[PDB]
């Protein structure tokens, strides 16, 4: 087996080649239609059933807009039907994220650049058949308004964040009012370190969370004739938090102290506001929620009796979800004579409701999955949560819970016990059950048809490597349902009325796809359902030519788990010639980088790698997602300790199986988590590893934020031992004495990774009297040199004939 | 002619040889003595006329302190004496670096470390035979205290900085007094910039002062019995000033708003304070100095009559000496009643004097010449002053200027015209003179023998190459009398007492010796000066076998100067063979790098690059020191432009010479001006330089500061082109497409050519697609690692075999 050596290309033939080969800009494509609505049409007479709405790019250089298409009532199904997109918005006098609708009115609601904006189409007034002109809420604020909401309750009446403040605004009689005075933009952000409705940084980037204020769904009527309309809000402040060159809680520091407030906003008969009464917690939020750091889900019931919350503890390891009616919030008054009577006033019934509570020695893991049912009687409450707790896997659980008067007593003048506020569960039904988990984060949710009493779910019963779509019953849970088709990955929005569901859809050959597809019964069976194609919203382009996809492939692991990979085998593969191997990794939590999609515009260099002669692999050690809890529990306290080990283990299964992996030329490269682990690969194993490229790596887990490090790694004192072995600038003497095998690559201004993490390292490296190669990005046409530097790497110091004598 | 092929060594190996070949560590010898002082001994039966006090390190890991030697009345002419060193100060309960003394007393003031301190040797209580206990100046303030001085008039006082205010303090009573509430702890930088006493950044880095207050050196007697003290000092306010991640006046922008304030100091007939009257100009400091940026240089007469400053304009080509009354200053009164009576009782006579003035096309040099002599005639003043103004190289002028009342009165109301204030000229004699400087800077001064009417000075008369040691007279200026002995460079102290001096030189082969050498006429003529070796002070090592020297070169440039090289032939030099070579370059103003001087300390890696079969080069452009101020003014509104004409040309002259410089391998490498020169050279001559090497490079010269940068290019809005032109960062597009021929090194804290001109290079040659490496230092051991990546770095892309095989 001789050794095969990439051509030797000029730092300018390189460039050309990367410029020739090029298709997306910023590793993008224009965005599938997404944020999809049905809303029926009613019209006996007319030849359609509903109408969608939904946001989507029509074009490559083009803003993500709202548009419309029209679903038929019946379909020649001899032929296939391409939906037509109709603008649903006029061109301006700038794009949309997303959108609010009101059902019963009509009334989109939604931001594009600087601007709140609203339309009406789907209500009493009927549906558009041209482009309808954007509305502006005008405003007298001087800054960008963030985050508008749709009051639910009134239609007119919307809310937003100004200047970390939360106002509303109405959009007919157009007056304005500001509910919070908790930040002033004059005082400097070292003093002023408070923000209402807004979700700080942690509770952004770690929990997924971008709103710290909801609606209530309801309205409370006056006698006058006018009503009362509230907002639930979080405030926090931010004083103790560390600073950086904006507040980051970095592990083992303080988090924001954090509280619930709640506006009551009196209005009169004809849409204006009488008084604006800004309510707090009757005791503090550190009595009433015993042990919560953070407040990691909220939003309301659908009567708009309580509010829910689901609230963490610092360690990530108890889940509570309980009820917070308004009767616990009272005006606030610093006057201490008058704030005492209101103390007094409010009953000792009125208490939080803990309706359920669960804990795990790996840790929790947030989701959106939280569906209550309409309250039939007094003092009970029915919903669906999902939950790893039970057996290791996500799964559905149908839980009755029963609203207890409290033992605890606020007249007695005590404080109340760790377990006072807990309510009994009276039933919990397991709707779904196996060695595999329900999908309740990144858009996937369930659709709950409380007619038919099903629930619509995602999941990966059928296998790993592919999310489909599943009906089953929660009352009589049995029969789990696939509704998509095997051989491709789904991701599915599913109709509000039940009888539709629309599927983005990919496999490793062919591009992703949109599709509507029609559901039905048998006229013998309701629980039964099927489907039926309808339209295509989107057509895939096809295989395109120049892209040779990778092979899944599978090994059975020492550890005792099938671990999955990708091979990129070399192009003009020669025979009996063995080829330089570059190993691309991302192995930290919640990412899975192998399954069955489409992986031609984001990691379509690994074929441009491939195109040159490298073999590319990439497998999903231990710790990465979609395996359930005791899979991703493997590196608890010891991040940085296994990956590797299955990396390599993996590595060495493909070289027994293909003699044309040379295992004296293996790369390794990644980014944040993978750039962290290419360090530690060429650290730990640089017998296998002759290379490293770590791109933004984390280098010191103190550096690294409380929400992620401690879920994963605990607080620093309760595991010193964790966070010295998992720390690569900890132990920059074991890296290797040669050059030309460590590249870092960092942004100045990376928020996320700190550029501290790269220079400390530096630091250390430099001490330990060790080399390295450097690259940096300071503050479009830099993605190109990134690539075209890391190809010259490899070719330089890895794949060609130069890189083998320079040894 | 085959290419020679440096020894491809391993990283370790490179470590090993750099570790093994090292004598010295961050490029410092121990400090030979320095800042002599002979005081006489008048003990007729006694055999020594002197003792001589020093500081010195007497060893290589040993803290800097004061010594004494005693000079012999006579010597025993067959031998050499070798003066033994004895310790001035005992161990302590730390280090000087510098000194205070009050002849009339023997009281010795320094700083070691925290502490302020003083003894007592050489006054009226005699000299001590034995190590003398530092005693500790006590104090109530909470700070480090900086910048102490003794009082002339008075050596139980001193004065000091603390927090940016000037205090006082007596080492007898141990009174203690704040004399300046301008700068508040408490207060933050950004709001409270203001400081008194203290040299602001520019002054210190780019004009050599790092004092801002001054002593008036006699006391004015007050009829209690008592007395009043004077202290002159420099008031700054850099609130407009801009700010950088301190107060950094970056080119074009403001400069701190400077004037002279007065602290009036009454002290009772026992050593108490009275009162303290704090004292401003009685117009302000921009009326009185029409068009002063600058204060560069500033003290008081002999009999402290006047306060004298030498006062630069912004553009720096216009200089003025100013004598200012201590009658100019009245007490703060910010009630304007007081203060109104104040102003009109000080005297329209009473006016600044500016007794010189000269102007130039070039720019002015400061330096640290200035005597004034005692005054005989009330409305005359006295003094020796250096120049190039006149014949554009350095020399000393007698000068006498009268002392006229001015036109201007301050009654009348209005402000005075530019030249209102300027002193007539009555004599100006031209004490020496030719194509050669007397030398003001890096302690090279002037003493002047007022009894026998001469002037003993440092220049370059005998030698661009060599400082020299020469006496002339300054009545009937002629012969020029040179006192140091050829080849050699000297750096010389002179004795106040005129009868000796001391002389640190050095040669390319010899390391530094310092000598005592006994000045004296011949008994016909006391105008001759000869001079004879008394004895050693500090005896040179001798050469080193393991340093191999330079060759000193010149060629006649065809921009019509000499221009001087240094050569360094690869070791072992073999027959018909070429040689990779590296160019190391400062390039910029106000150094020389090129004189016959001992470089086996600072650039002791030249030859360490020689040892490895490199052919090293140095050479002295155009711009560069100790030529006239012609030969520096060749840049002017230029830099970036010429300095690579001179290098290249200098390096053609070698290879036409040398048929062993292979210029198919010359490599470039310098720091600050040459690392920006190292740039400009890849920019400019990628046909001549295979690789450079930049370190610290100024990139940008809109971010450099404006003492510099304004003196040698402008104001950028008079000089659009030669900015954009001079700043490789704007030209990120002519750098090679090629990699492996640019290396950017720099510190992460530098203060002085900051980071940022390397992280906006880096900037746009990412936007232009081009190639770099880089290393960085954030925040001893790493000298080490750049050494250790240099050797490397010019191994593998120039030197060896691997180097011409990777094009
Ligand atoms: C990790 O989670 C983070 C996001 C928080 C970093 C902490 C991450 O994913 N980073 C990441 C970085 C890059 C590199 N780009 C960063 C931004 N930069 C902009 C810029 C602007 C101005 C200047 Br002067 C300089 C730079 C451009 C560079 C890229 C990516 C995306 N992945 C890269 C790897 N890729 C696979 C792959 C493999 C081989 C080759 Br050749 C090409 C691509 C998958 C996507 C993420
Ligand atoms: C230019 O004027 C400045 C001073 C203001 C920079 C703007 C300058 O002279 N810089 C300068 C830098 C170095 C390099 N050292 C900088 C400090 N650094 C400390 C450090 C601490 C912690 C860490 Br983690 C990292 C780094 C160490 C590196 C050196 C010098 C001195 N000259 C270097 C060149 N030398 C000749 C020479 C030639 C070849 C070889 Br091999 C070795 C030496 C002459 C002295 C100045
Ligand atoms: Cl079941
Ligand atoms: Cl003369
Ligand atoms: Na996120
Ligand atoms: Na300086």
């Amino acid at each position: 087996l001789e050794p095969f050596y990439v051509e030797r290309y000029s730092w300018s033939q390189l460039k050309k080649l990367l410029a020739d080969t090029r298709k997306y800009h910023g590793y993008m494509m224009a965005k599938a239609p997404h944020d999809f609505m049905f809303v029926k049409r009613n019209d006996p007479d007319g030849p359609h059933s509903d109408r969608i709405y939904y946001l989507a790019m029509s074009g490559e250089n083009r803003e993500n807009t709202l548009f419309y298409s029209e679903i038929p009532k019946t379909i020649n199904r001899a032929a296939v039907l391409m939906l037509s997109w109709k603008p649903l918005l006029d061109l301006f006098q700038v794009g949309i994220a997303s959108y609010d609708y009101h059902q019963g009115s009509g009334t989109f609601l939604f931001q594009a650049g600087s601007g709140i904006y609203h339309v009406k189409d789907g209500g009493p007034q009927g549906f558009t058949q041209q482009p309808l002109r954007p509305n502006l809420v005008e405003t007298s604020c001087p800054n960008i308004r963030m985050d508008p909401k749709l009051c639910p309750a009134d239609p007119d009446w919307i809310a937003f964040i100004h200047s970390n403040d939360i106002w509303i605004s109405n959009i007919v009689t157009r007056e304005e009012r500001r509910l919070t005075y908790v930040h002033n933009e004059l005082a400097n952000m070292e003093e002023d370190a408070r923000s209402a409705g807004v979700a700080t940084f942690v509770l952004q980037e770690e929990f997924d969370r971008y709103s710290g204020y909801w609606w209530c769904p309801k309205a409370e009527t006056t006698p006058s004739g006018g009503k009362i309309l509230r907002i639930l809000y979080e405030e926090n402040d931010e004083s103790e938090v560390e600073i950086i060159h904006f507040r980051y809680p970095k592990t083992g520091t303080a988090n924001p102290k954090v509280t619930f407030k709640m506006s009551e906003i009196m209005i009169d008969a004809e849409g204006r506001i009488i008084d604006v009464i800004d309510k707090e917690l009757i005791q503090p939020f550190e009595i009433l929620f015993e042990g919560v750091e953070y407040i990691a889900r909220a939003g309301w019931t659908p009567e708009g009796k309580y509010a829910w919350s689901i609230l963490l503890d610092r360690s990530q390891t108890r889940l509570q979800i309980v009820l917070i009616s308004p009767e616990l919030f009272i005006p606030v008054e610093d006057d201490v004579m008058e704030r005492q009577r209101l103390i007094e006033s409010v009953p000792d019934s009125v208490t939080p409701l803990i309706i359920y509570e669960e804990t795990t020695d790996i840790w929790i893991n947030i989701h959106d999955i939280f569906h209550v049912f309409p309250q039939s009687h007094e003092e009970e409450i029915e919903f669906i949560f999902a939950s790893e707790c039970k057996t290791g896997f996500r799964h559905l659980y149908k839980i009755t819970s029963i609203l207890k008067e409290s033992k605890y007593k606020r007249s007695s003048g005590g404080l109340p016990a760790p377990s006072d506020f807990k309510c009994p569960i009276k039933e919990e039904i397991a709707i779904t059950s196996g060695e595999w988990e329900v999908l309740g984060r990144h858009g996937s949710n369930i659709q709950v048809d409380e007619v038919r009493r099903l629930v619509y779910f995602e999941g990966t019963k059928d296998s790993p490597l592919e999310h489909h779509l599943y009906v089953v019953s929660y009352v009589n849970p049995g029969e789990v349902t696939r509704l998509t088709d095997r051989g491709y990955s789904h991701s599915c929005c599913i109709s509000q009325h039940c009888d539709f569901f629309i599927s983005k859809y990919s496999n490793q050959k062919n591009p992703h796809c949109v599709s509507l597809y029609k559901l039905s019964s048998p006229e013998d069976d309701p629980t039964c359902k099927t489907k039926e194609f309808w339209a295509t919203i989107l057509d895939s382009a096809g295989p395109l030519p120049d892209y040779t996809p990778p092979e899944i492939f599978s090994f059975e692991s020492t550890t005792g788990f099938t671990l999955y990979g990708m091979l990129y085998k070399p192009h003009d593969l020669q025979p009996g010639k063995k080829y330089p191997t570059v190993l691309f990794i991302y192995g930290g939590p919640q990412v899975q980088l192998v399954n069955n999609r489409f992986k031609g515009v984001k990691y379509f260099r690994l074929n441009t790698l491939a195109s040159l002669g490298y073999v590319v692999v990439v497998i999903d050690n231990r710790g990465s997602c979609h395996r359930g809890l005791k899979f991703e529990g493997a590196f608890k306290y010891k991040m940085g300790q296994i990956e590797i080990d299955d990396q390599v283990e993996g590595l060495q299964y493909l070289a027994s199986r293909y003699d044309f992996i040379d295992l004296d030329r293996v790369g390794i490269h990644g980014w944040s988590y993978g750039g962290y682990l290419s360090l530690m690969a060429l650290m730990q194993r640089s017998d296998i590893f002759r290379v490293a490229i770590a791109g933004a790596p984390v280098t010191l887990w103190i550096f690294y934020d409380t929400g992620y490090t401690e879920r994963y790694m605990g607080h620093p004192d309760q595991n010193e031992q964790g966070y010295y072995l998992g720390s690569v600038a900890m132990q920059a003497e074991k890296f290797p004495s040669e050059p030309n095998r460590l590249l870092l690559l960092h942004g100045f201004l990376d928020e996320n990774v700190h550029f501290a993490h790269t220079s400390i390292l530096l630091s250390f490296l430099v001490r330990a009297g060790k080399p390295y190669d450097l690259q940096i990005y300071p503050q479009p046409e830099s993605g190109e040199h990134y690539e075209l530097h890391l190809l010259h790497y490899l070719q330089e110091n890895l794949g060609s004939r130069i890189a083998a004598l320079k040894v």
